[PDB]
């Protein structure tokens, strides 16, 4: 009868991977021998890791069944056409390029797409700036919106679309390469983005010509706030919203690493045949992926743990600098007032965070920050209150908390390292 802002989840759990509960006394010895940093723990070591969602989600029954059938031909695989299907019926881009990583798609129209403004409009590569809402030089636009966390707006991750048009003059036409349209944007922990607003910057797009290049690996999440807030699309479907998107944009790359539920993949695809490295079984399993990820219930449910957990840190006193929908950053020095610049606040909280509940944060972030991130359909609610829980703990105790001289940053190379 009441609500439920813990949504339950809208799947049954089927495979999972054991997890050792440790002592205090395992951890404080466990976090020493890697000197002071979680980064180096074993995987074992860990309860609750929060260090990345990339590829460290889940997968659903025919995700896994698709590895199983699979077509290794070099070429002409009919592995590579279900998933250029799947691309071609959910985009509407009848071109597909399988990456390894969604990096490998940036190695790819980066590198073209300068190139071909080269040969055609001249332009000088001095000179040359890429735009973006946010992220060779590249110029983020934004609303004055973004960032500012004491107010909430319904698209955080907009363009600016005076700011763009303003830039490119700046610039000229001639000299920018592309545009990086990302949705969710990257700011601010993420933030989704208008269908009105992409439909306006990319008729912007044309008057001066230039590729637009959807970099979308949460392209599902987006879709999902369009339906939630936008009021024109609120009875369309999640594949309507999306198909309806990617109209305002020439091409996609992305990492499936996300919101496609995969643990390796990436795509390049376009809807032209101008502008002009994955397993058969990993092609098979991203095909389904992509309409997994698009699921309506498991979008709400996704979207609402999230939001749950930082509701639960903002009712206990600790702040966020900047907390999305992909990422929460919290802020170590107004959690740990008593501990100087100069000894590692972030560092110092993230190994009294596993010292306590064995739980795995990164400092990467002239503030201290700790990141915070949701493998997809991994954690419970459970987990929710009991990351809340340690940092209820380690607010009370605060005081008697030290920080450190010695951050420990061994070579690149060890790191890997096999075991003795």
């Amino acid at each position: 009868m009441e609500n439920f802002k813990h949504l339950p989840e809208p799947f049954r759990i089927r495979v999972i991977e054991p997890v050792k509960r440790t002592t205090r006394a395992y951890r404080e010895e466990a976090i020493i021998k890697s000197g002071m940093n979680p980064f180096l723990l074993d995987s074992e070591d860990v309860f609750i890791d929060l260090l990345t969602d990339s590829g460290t989600g889940a997968v659903t029954q025919s995700m896994q069944a698709a590895m199983m059938r699979g077509d290794e031909a070099y070429s002409g695989s009919r592995s590579y056409y279900a998933l250029a299907e799947s691309v071609k019926n959910i985009f509407g881009y009848q071109y597909t390029i399988p990456t390894h990583q969604g990096r490998g798609a940036e190695q790819i129209y980066i590198p073209v797409l300068i190139k071909k403004r080269e040969q055609e409009k001249g332009l000088d590569r001095s000179k040359m700036v890429a735009f973006s809402n946010y992220f060779c030089t590249v110029r983020n636009v934004y609303i004055k919106e973004a960032f500012d966390t004491g107010v909430r707006y319904d698209f955080k991750g907009n363009f600016d679309l005076e700011g763009l048009e303003r830039g490119i003059e700046e610039v000229g036409p001639n000299n920018v390469p592309y545009i990086v349209a990302t949705i969710t944007s990257n700011s601010a922990g993420g933030q989704p983005v208008s269908l009105a607003n992409l439909k306006a910057m990319y008729s912007i797009a044309k008057k001066y010509d230039i590729p637009v290049v959807m970099d979308s690996a949460r392209f599902a999440e987006n879709a999902y706030f369009i339906k939630q807030r936008e009021a024109e699309y609120k009875d369309w479907t999640i594949e309507q919203i999306t198909r309806e998107t990617y109209k305002y944009a020439d091409m996609l790359a992305m990492s499936a690493k996300k919101d496609a539920m995969v643990p390796m993949g990436g795509l390049l695809c376009m809807k032209d045949d101008s502008f002009f490295g994955l397993e058969g079984g990993a092609m098979e399993r991203l095909a389904v992926g992509l309409y997994d990820g698009m699921n309506l219930d498991w979008l709400a449910y996704r979207i609402a743990q999230v939001q749950y957990l930082v509701d639960g840190l903002e009712e206990i006193g600790v702040v966020c600098q900047q907390a999305g929908g992909h990422a929460a950053f919290v802020d170590a020095g107004k959690l740990l007032p008593h501990i100087p610049a100069d000894q590692f606040p972030a560092q110092a909280l993230a190994c009294e965070l596993y010292k306590v509940a064995g739980i795995r944060a990164v400092e990467i972030g002239p503030a201290e920050l700790l990141r915070l991130t949701i493998p997809r359909a991994t954690y419970t609610q459970t987990h929710m209150d009991f990351i809340i829980e340690a940092f209820k703990h380690v607010k009370e105790n605060a005081s008697n908390i030290k920080g450190l001289t010695f951050t420990y940053e061994p070579k690149v190379l060890r790191h890997f390292t096999a075991k003795l």
